[PDB]
RNA sequence: UUUUUUUUUUUUUUUUUUUUUUUUUUCUCCUCUUUUUUUUUUUU
């Protein structure tokens, strides 16, 4: 109740997506999961193998933005 | 040696109809005390 009167007082919404706001969606999917189409790769420029890319990142952070390379 | 007569289960069937959830009261009301209100910054 007081998690939701603080939610309530400060302004934030709790309601999950509706269907035309969600399906709109990148099919992460077993049967067919993400994967790059190769003329974006040609348009763009790799460095997967030639350059080392890691990250140190708080506890729990299920969501990594910052990201450095020397 | 004991004849003859004294009716019985109401008659009738071939009549029209154009609405509609509910329904109807109760008054004005003293919110107590460190504050201006803090604020960049970075890791989600």
């Amino acid at each position: 109740g007081e998690i939701a009167t603080i939610l309530v007082e400060n302004s934030i919404s709790v309601i999950p997506f509706s269907e035309a706001q969600m399906c709109e969606m990148p099919v992460n999917t077993p049967e067919s999961p993400w994967k790059v189409s190769p003329e974006e790769e040609q348009k763009r420029k790799d460095l997967r193998k030639s350059h080392l890319v890691f990250s140190i990142d708080p506890k729990g952070c299920e969501d990594v933005n910052d990201t450095l390379s020397v």
